[PDB]
């Protein structure tokens, strides 16, 4: 297991966001061309075991074992009848106080904030990547597509990323192997190496939120220069066509940055490969 390994994503221009927005509200549209320097992206969402090793080396403690709650999942035992702030839920208690770790050493760590994500990737010698960075890489090397792999949801079908299947929220069937979170390295790999970009857990990059892009092209941009949320990416375990259409590479949404939650993790980026 090498699961703080990072893959090469090649120098190029994208065409970031869509001009066939699927969620207008959040600012999807409109498509502009984006370029992007090569530079290197965790091949896999930062796991609990990963995490494990931050915490042991700094003694950090997360913003949400500070506060004393988190928010989880109503399925699992506010932003919808079905997030409950939990206490005592945390990384090592992700459904509240007699949850455990234990048993999920290889899936995404949970519950960690903006700040403790970008305290992990500094730690780690890395950094958070940018929404642009994150989108880019996301889209694995083709061009306007709805996923990473491509415009079908289950190519060939198979299972390509880990969402919901069922009747949101109260039936999760469980079809794609995984009722909750996945191990960080389940699903195929994308076209630059990289698993679960999309679904599995939320993922947070490090631009401000907004929802007003021009369509000027850019060099490496890094979002607006002030905001009240982070900009989080790819959606989730949770998701599901039905309520939530956030598994594209174009979708986006939000949190406050000391913001956490039973379905929101982060993987790291770095300009140049760390020790
Ligand atoms: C984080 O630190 C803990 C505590 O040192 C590590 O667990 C110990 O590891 C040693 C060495 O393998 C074992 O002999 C002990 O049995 C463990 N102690 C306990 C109380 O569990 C743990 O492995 C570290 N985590 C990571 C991810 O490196
Ligand atoms: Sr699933
Ligand atoms: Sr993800």
């Amino acid at each position: 297991l090498a699961h703080s390994k990072m893959v090469p994503i090649p120098a190029g221009v994208f065409t970031m966001g869509t001009d066939d927005p699927q969620i207008k509200q959040d600012g999807e549209a409109p498509a502009r061309r984006v370029t992007i320097d090569a530079f290197y992206m965790d091949a896999y969402e930062v796991s609990n075991t990963e995490f494990e090793k931050f915490v042991n080396s700094t003694g950090y403690l997360t913003e949400a074992e500070k506060f004393g709650d988190s928010f989880v999942f109503e399925g699992m035992l506010a932003a919808a009848p079905w997030w409950l702030p939990v206490k005592g839920a945390n990384w090592r208690h992700p459904e509240g106080p007699d949850s455990t770790i234990l048993h999920r050493p290889d899936h995404p760590v949970l519950h960690v904030s903006w700040n403790d994500a970008v305290a992990y990737c500094t730690w780690a010698g890395k950094r958070l990547p940018t929404e642009a960075e994150w989108e880019y890489s996301c889209r694995g090397g083709l061009h306007n597509r709805l996923f990473p792999w491509g415009n079908k949801l289950q190519p060939k079908g198979q299972h390509y990323a880990n969402i919901w299947q069922g009747e949101f929220p109260v039936t999760n069937t469980g079809e794609d192997g995984f009722q909750g979170t996945a191990p960080v390295d389940a699903f195929p790999p994308n076209g630059y190496g990289l698993y679960n970009i999309v679904g599995n857990a939320w993922e947070w990059t490090s631009d401000w939120w907004t929802v007003h892009h021009s369509v000027e092209e850019t060099l490496n941009p890094k979002g607006p220069p002030s905001g009240k949320d982070r900009v989080k990416k790819g959606g989730s375990y949770m998701c599901h066509r039905s309520y939530c259409y956030r598994y594209r590479c174009a979708a986006r949404s939000q949190n406050t940055p000391d913001s956490s939650a039973s379905n929101l993790g982060f993987r790291c980026a770095a300009d140049r490969l760390p020790t």
